C-alpha cells in the first residue's frame, strides 16, 4: 500500500512555464493505492496489451506507457481510496499519477530516484493525457517533507527545504467552482509567456528586466509583468520564512493575490470573497493557489484559531453561493511513501 499526498502552492503562481521560482508544499490529504491492469476507483464507484478512452483510467495508462517508453521492465497490477478531493485544485492528478508510479517502483523494484519520479509523472500527464503543466504539482507530491515547504528554481531543478512554522496552519478552502474556460485560459497564459521569452531572446522569467518588459506588446506586457513580480515575491517569501516573520510572508501572499486577480486575471468572485473574509478574521494573509478560475485558496492562520476561522468563512460563503465548498486545516507533509 502507498500514500500519495496532494499539494498546495504557497507563493510562485504561474511561474513554472517560464522557469521561475515556486514554493509548494505536500499536504496531509492523500490518494491511497492498495498481471493485467484492473483497478477499483472508490471515488468513482467503478474498470498491457494502451489507448486513451476519455476516462480516469487514462492517468493509469499514461504512467505505464511512460515507464515502458523509458525501458523499465514492469507488469500489471490489481484499489484506490483517498482523503483528497478530485478537481479541487489540490492536484489529485499528480497525487494519482505518482501514487500509481510508486506502486510499480516498489513492486517491480525499479529503484527510481525521486526527481525522475516527478519528471516521469509529468511526461505522462503532458504527452499521454492531453494536459499542459509545469513541474510544480509532481515535484511537490514527490519531494514533500514534514514541516517544510520547498523553494524550487524550476529552470535548474535546484531546491531548498525551508521550515514552515508549526504553530501556523495553512487553511485550504475549496470554492466548489471549476469553470469550463479554465483549461483554455491556462493554455493562453502559457502560449503568451512562451512567446514573450521568444520575442525578448530570453530563456527564463528570472532574467527579465524593466527595459525588457517595455519591448513587449500590451497584453504580453501586462501578463509577463506579473510573473516578473511573483518571482521577486518568492525570493522575499523565502527570506521572510527563514526568519520566521510569518506576518511579512502573509502580506506578500496578499499582494500576490491581487496581482493575480487584477493583472493576470485568473481569480474570480468566489476566490476573492474567501480572501476578503480571511482578512476580516485575522489571517496573516491569503491568496488563491494553483491555476485560478475557481478551485482552492489558502489563508495563513494561527493553528489554535484555524477551525474557528474556517467554520466562519464556510458559513459566510455558503450563505452567498450555492457551490459545495469544503475546507481543510492542512499540515505540510512528506511526499510519496
Ligand atoms: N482517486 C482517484 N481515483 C480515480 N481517478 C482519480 C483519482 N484522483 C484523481 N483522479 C483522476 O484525475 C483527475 C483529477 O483532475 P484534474 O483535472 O487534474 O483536477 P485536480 O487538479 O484536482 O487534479 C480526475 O478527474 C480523475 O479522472
Ligand atoms: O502556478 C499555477 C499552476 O497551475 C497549474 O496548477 C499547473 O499544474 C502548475 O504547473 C502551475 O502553472
Ligand atoms: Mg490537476
Amino acid at each position: 500500500t502507498v500514500k500519495s499526498p496532494g499539494r498546495v502552492n504557497l507563493i510562485g503562481e504561474h511561474t513554472d512555464y517560464t522557469y521561475g521560482y515556486v514554493m509548494p508544499m505536500a499536504i496531509d490529504l492523500y490518494t491511497i493505492i492498495t498481471d493485467k491492469v484492473q483497478l477499483y476507483s472508490e471515488h468513482f464507484n467503478e474498470k498491457l496489451d494502451l489507448t486513451k478512452e476519455g476516462s480516469w483510467i487514462d492517468y493509469v495508462k499514461g504512467v505505464l506507457w511512460v515507464l515502458i517508453q523509458e525501458g523499465y521492465k514492469i507488469g500489471g497490477l490489481k484499489k484506490i481510496t483517498g482523503d483528497l478531493p478530485l478537481g479541487a485544485g489540490l492536484s489529485s492528478s499528480a497525487s494519482f499519477e505518482v501514487g500509481i508510479l510508486e506502486v510499480l517502483n516498489q513492486l517491480y523494484n525499479l529503484n527510481i530516484d525521486p526527481l525522475k519520479k516527478a519528471l516521469l509523472a509529468k511526461k505522462a500527464e503532458n504527452e499521454f493525457v492531453g494536459v499542459p503543466c509545469g513541474i510544480l504539482d509532481q515535484f511537490a507530491v514527490v519531494f514533500g517533507k514534514k514541516d517544510n515547504v520547498i523553494f524550487l528554481d524550476t529552470q535548474t531543478l535546484q531546491y531548498e527545504y525551508i521550515p514552515f512554522p508549526k504553530d501556523v496552519s495553512v487553511l485550504v478552502f475549496y470554492t466548489g467552482v471549476k469553470r469550463e474556460l479554465a483549461s483554455s485560459e491556462y493554455a493562453e497564459r502559457k502560449r503568451i509567456a512562451e512567446e514573450s521569452l521568444r520575442i525578448l531572446g530570453k530563456e527564463s522569467s528570472k532574467e527579465v528586466t524593466e527595459k525588457d518588459l517595455g519591448k513587449l506588446p500590451p497584453l504580453h506586457r501586462k501578463f509577463f509583468s506579473y510573473i516578473v513580480r511573483e518571482n521577486a515575491r518568492v525570493l522575499e517569501v523565502r527570506d521572510a520564512l527563514k526568519e520566521g516573520d510569518i506576518e511579512k510572508v502573509g502580506k506578500i501572499l496578499t499582494t500576490a493575490h491581487w496581482d493575480l486577480a487584477e493583472n493576470y486575471r485568473v481569480s474570480c468572485e468566489e476566490l476573492d470573497f474567501f480572501v476578503k473574509k480571511a482578512m476580516e478574521l485575522g489571517a496573516y494573509g491569503a491568496r488563491l493557489t494553483g491555476a485560478g478560475f475557481g478551485g482552492s485558496a489558502i489563508a495563513l492562520v494561527d493553528k489554535d484559531k484555524a477551525k474557528t476561522i474556517g467554520d466562519a468563512i464556510l458559513r459566510e460563503y455558503l450563505a452567498k453561493f450555492s457551490w459545495k465548498a469544503k475546507y481543510f486545516v492542512v499540515k505540510p507533509s512528506d511526499g510519496v511513501g
